[PDB]
């Protein structure tokens, strides 16, 4: 089927993605047949980005399950780019559904426990309730 | 395994590939589990074409290792149809990204460094950068 190349992560995975100019970015694992495009070559992955909704293809080398929080984490960029904080508010709140995790009621004061929850581990699913389906 | 009929070529291997009705094509060889389709006839091998990342069944007699650049480069087709120019865009993203070169940077302008490093025996790393793993 597709992305059966033996690499990591499929359809649904929400993971961080690398592209050249950019610092590691959450996005969600796609079906090639959502992105209008073409077939990913074998190893690549067709991602789409939080935040800003494109389609990119890449490496599967390239990315890394966005379980993987603080690793990955740009405090840097967080700080300085209103599109990675909003960005960072779509992919987390994807996070919290599929956790079943709920938080007490902006967008800087809606995005921290989130962020926190994040940074902290996902707990109390941990990774595990990351998981698509 | 997969491929063991002696022959050349084997899975990840980046290639050039001549079908009916087109000029030498860049691809990479496959294994048939990647291709959501069947297994391949003795002495045969899938290849999934750069640019259209579509699947065919192609001789290992039909094949030339992709170092062989200049010899298959084809331009007149490269000036004549953007598929081309994509498809060679792709190719040597691939082939750079293995050789770990790298490229200060539009399509044919970014592709004019990788194109002249191809046509230059990808230097300084020779084919030698182009195989998997
Ligand atoms: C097509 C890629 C767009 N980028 C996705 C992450 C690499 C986010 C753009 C917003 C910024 N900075
Ligand atoms: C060998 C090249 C074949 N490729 C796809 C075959 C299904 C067509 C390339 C697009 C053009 N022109």
């Amino acid at each position: 089927s597709e992305y059966q190349d033996g690499k990591e992560f499929g359809i649904g995975d929400l993971v961080w993605g690398k592209i050249k100019g950019f610092s590691w970015w959450p996005a969600m694992v796609v079906s090639w047949k959502a992105t209008s495009k073409r077939q990913a070559m074998s190893g690549m992955r067709w991602v789409q980005w939080f935040g800003d909704g494109k389609f990119s293809e890449v490496s599967a080398d390239k990315l890394v399950a966005l379980g993987l929080f603080s690793q990955h984490f740009n405090l840097a960029t967080f700080n300085k780019l209103v599109s990675y904080r909003k960005a960072m508010y779509h992919a987390l709140e994807k996070a919290r559904v599929r956790a079943g995790k709920t938080f007490p009621s902006s967008l800087e004061d809606q995005l921290k426990p989130m962020l926190e929850w994040a940074h902290g581990g996902f707990k109390p699913t941990g990774i595990e309730g990351l998981k698509p389906n």
